[PDB]
C-alpha cells in the first residue's frame, strides 16, 4: 500500500541518479552543489514524484538504506563518484 508507492517513488529517484539519466540530464547536475548534493524538496517538486506524493516522510524512507544514493540530513546524491557530475548552474 503505501509499502507499493514507496517503491514506486524510490524507483523514480533512482533514475534521476542513474548514470544513464545523468548524461543527459543537465538540469539535475546544474542544481547540484559541488558534493553532488541536491536537496531532497527540490527532488520532491520534480512531476513525476509530486504526482505519486506530497510526504515528505515518506520521500525519506524510500530512499533510506538505497543502494544508488546517499542522504545526508535534507540532502541527497548518487552514492559512486557524485563529485564527477555536478555543472556550473
Ligand atoms: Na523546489
Amino acid at each position: 500500500s503505501q509499502e507499493l508507492l514507496k517503491d514506486y517513488i524510490k524507483r523514480q529517484i533512482e533514475y534521476y541518479f542513474s548514470v544513464d539519466n545523468l548524461e543527459r540530464d543537465f538540469f539535475l547536475r546544474r542544481k547540484m552543489d559541488a558534493d553532488g548534493f541536491l536537496p531532497i524538496t527540490l527532488i520532491a517538486s520534480f512531476h513525476r514524484v509530486q504526482a505519486l506524493t506530497t510526504d515528505i516522510s515518506l520521500i525519506f524512507a524510500a530512499l533510506k538504506d538505497s543502494k544508488v544514493v546517499e542522504i545526508v540530513d535534507e540532502k541527497v546524491r548518487r552514492r559512486e563518484e557524485p563529485e564527477k557530475w555536478p555543472l556550473p548552474p
